[PDB]
C-alpha cells in the first residue's frame, strides 16, 4: 500500500511472541515495516527505518544480535527521526516503560499495548495519554481489559455516540474465574479451594507466584481503567476496597512454594463462605464493580443465584456486564480473557486501528 | 488525516431520526458536516457543502423543505463535487439504494448503514463491495447484525489478525427472542405460543402484522451476513434451510387480525415440542447457525441446556456465540439487538470509524 507505518516492538515474552507471529503473517493492503524488536538487553534495530529482514525464527535472529537495547530516551529520539508514522507496541508489563508513555505520546509515537501499568497509575498520567494534542500519537490498549474482547473499544464508541455508562460489573481475571468456576458450583461441591488453585497453577493458568493472582491487585487495575473510562476518576488501584484472597498468616512466607503448600490449611475458611451461600441458592465469584452515579468502585467476592449467568460461565472465560442509559438491560460480553493468541490478536487489532487512522 | 468530513444522509425514520440527533449533538475533535438530508420526496441540500443551516433543528426544516429528492445517479454525481471526503449514511432498507452502493463506493464515497439489503442479497454484490479497489470509499455496516453490538467489527478484526471462525450460533431477532424467552423456560409452564406472541404485539414488541417477525426472513438475512464474513459463500437468505413460524395456512390469511386470533389453533405442536424439551432439561430457542467446515447455515428452533447462556437471556436481547480456532470456548456477545437509539449509536460508530480513516 501507499500507506506505511513503522512498528517498534518491545517484549518477546508469551504474548509478544504470539504478537510478532501474527504480525509477520498478516498480509495487508497497508504496509507494516517492523523497524525495531527489543527483549531485555538485546535488540534488532533498523537504523534507516527500512523493514528488518527477520522473517521466520525472529526469536533466533534476536538471540544472535550484537545490538544492545537503547535507553528509552534514546529510543524516543531515534523513533522521532522516522520518515513514517510510528507505532510502538509494548508487550511487556514494565512500569519503567509505562513510566515513559507520556514522553512517547507527546513526541508523536502512537502506542498499542496489553500493558495495564500506564493506565492504572495516577489520573494525571491518564489525562495526559488521552489529551488528543495535535502533535500526540494515538494510544490504544484493548488488551488491557478482557484481552481481545472488545471491551474498551465498545465503551469508547458508545460514549462518543452520546451514551452514559451507569454500571459495570464483571469477572476480569482468567485465573480467578477458572478457580471459582470449579470451587463454587451450582451443586453442593466439596473441592478444597487450595486444590483448584494447585490445578490452576500446573495448568499454566496462573502466574509463577499464585499470590500475584490471588491478591486481586490485577482485577483492581482493570477496574480502575474501566472506571476512568466510564467517568469515575479512580485515584488508583488501591484507593478503593479490594479483597485479597491471600490468608493473612501467609502474607509473610517467602517461597511461593511454601505458600501453596500451606494454602490448604485455610480451605475450611473459604469453604465456609461458599457453604454460607445457601442464602438463596447462591454461588460465589470474584468480580470488579463500578457504580458511576455514586463513584463506587470495588473488587472482591460477590454472590449470584444458581440461575444468574455468572453462575454458568466456561473455563477461564471472564465476562463483563455494561449497563448504560441507553442499555437498560446490560450488554454482556464474555469469552477468554487470557492466553497468548487471544491477547496478542487484541494487540494487533489495535495496531491495525492506529495504522488505518494514520 | 482530514479534520472535516461531509455527511450525506438518506432516511430519517426510526433509526435515522435518532441517527441525526446523535450525529448533530456529538462532541468530537473532527468536524462532521451534514450537507445533504433526504426523506421521502423532501430533501435538504447545501450547495456550499457547508453545514446545512439548521442547527440541531433538522426535522422541522426537512418537513418544510420544498426541495425535491435527487435521483440516485445525480446524488452520486453531486457528492463527487464535495470539497471534503464524503460519507453516505443510508438509513433505509431499500434494495434500490443498495443496488447503487457499488457505484458510490466505486466513486470514493464511503458508506455507513443499517440497511441489510446490499449484504444479505446477491453474492457478487457482496464481493463487489469488498474488493480492494485503491480509490473506492469504505463500507461499514455494524447495525445490520446485532444493532449496536460490536459483532461485525469484532469478526473482521479477529479474521484480519489470523483467527478463523468455526461455528456461529445466534438469536438475531428481538421479537422472536422475547417470545421464546417467555414461552420456553426451565420453569416449564403451560404458556401457549399464541398468548406470548399476542402479548408481544400488545406490548409493542413486534411489527404491526407479526407475520413479518415469525417468518424468520430478517434472521436469515442477518445469518447470511455473518456466514459470508466467516468465510461461507452463502448465495442468498433463501439458499438454505429457514423455518417459518407462521402456520402453513395463515400465510394466506388476508387480514392481519385473522392471523393473530386464528394463531392459537396450532399451539398444540409448539407446546408439545416445548414439553419434550423440558423433559430433557432443554429450552427451545429460535436461532441462526453457521458451521463453516461443512458450509452449512440454517435458521430454526434448536434445543439448549438450562445451563447454556442462551437459556437465560433478558427481555429481547440478541446474542451471538462465536467459536474460533483461537477461542475454543465461544465468545458470547449479548444485548439489545434493536431500538432506535441503540441502533443509531451503532451506525454513528461506523461513521466515526470511517472519518478517522480518510
Ligand atoms: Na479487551
Ligand atoms: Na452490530
Amino acid at each position: 500500500s501507499t500507506k506505511v507505518v513503522n512498528v517498534a516492538v518491545i517484549g518477546a515474552g508469551v504474548v509478544g511472541s504470539a504478537f510478532l507471529d501474527q504480525l509477520l503473517a498478516m498480509k495487508s493492503t497497508i504496509t507494516y515495516n517492523l523497524v525495531l524488536l527489543a527483549e531485555a538487553e538485546r535488540s534488532l534495530i533498523s537504523k534507516d527505518f527500512s523493514p528488518l529482514n527477520v522473517g521466520s525464527d525472529w526469536k533466533a535472529a534476536l538471540a544472535a544480535s550484537t545490538t544492545k537495547t537503547l535507553p528509552l530516551d534514546d529510543l524516543i529520539a531515534h523513533l522521532k527521526t522516522s520518515p513514517k508514522p510510528v507505532i510502538l507496541v509494548d508487550n511487556t508489563s514494565s512500569a519503567y516503560i509505562a513510566g515513559f508513555y507520556t514522553k512517547f505520546v507527546e513526541n508523536g509515537i502512537s502506542i498499542a499495548t496489553p500493558n495495564k501499568k500506564a493506565f492504572s497509575s495516577d489520573l494525571a498520567t491518564w489525562k495526559a495519554l488521552f489529551s488528543n494534542k495535535p502533535t500526540n500519537g494515538f494510544v490504544y490498549h484493548e488488551a488491557t481489559v478482557g484481552a481481545g474482547l472488545p471491551i474498551i473499544s465498545f465503551l469508547r464508541e458508545i460514549i462518543q455516540t452520546g451514551d452514559e455508562v451507569e454500571k459495570i460489573e464483571g469477572i476480569f481475571s482468567g485465573t480467578l474465574s477458572y478457580i471459582f468456576n470449579e470451587f463454587s458450583t451450582s451443586q453442593a461441591n466439596d473441592v478444597k479451594f487450595s486444590d483448584v488453585v494447585k490445578v490452576a497453577k500446573k495448568l499454566g493458568y496462573t502466574e509463577p507466584d499464585p499470590r500475584d493472582d490471588l491478591n486481586g491487585l490485577d482485577v483492581a487495575r482493570k477496574v480502575t481503567i474501566v472506571g476512568r473510562i466510564s467517568g469515575v476518576e479512580v485515584e488508583s488501584p488501591t484507593s478503593f476496597p479490594v479483597q485479597s484472597l491471600i490468608p493473612k498468616p501467609l502474607e509473610s512466607v517467602k517461597s511461593a512454594d511454601e505458600f501453596l503448600e500451606k494454602l490448604s490449611d485455610y480451605d475450611k475458611d473459604l469453604t465456609q463462605l461458599k457453604k454460607e451461600a445457601a442464602t438463596e441458592n447462591k454461588v460465589l465469584r470474584f468480580i470488579g464493580k463500578v457504580d458511576v452515579a455514586t463513584k463506587s468502585v470495588s473488587v472482591g467476592i460477590e454472590k449470584y443465584d444458581y440461575s444468574h449467568p455468572f453462575a454458568s460461565l466456561k473455563g477461564s472465560d471472564n465476562v463483563i456486564s455494561i449497563k448504560t442509559k441507553r442499555y437498560t438491560n446490560p450488554v454482556v460480553i464474555q469469552g477468554a480473557g487470557a492466553g497468548a493468541a487471544v491477547t496478542a490478536a487484541g494487540v494487533l487489532g489495535d495496531v491495525i486501528k492506529i495504522a488505518q487512522r494514520l
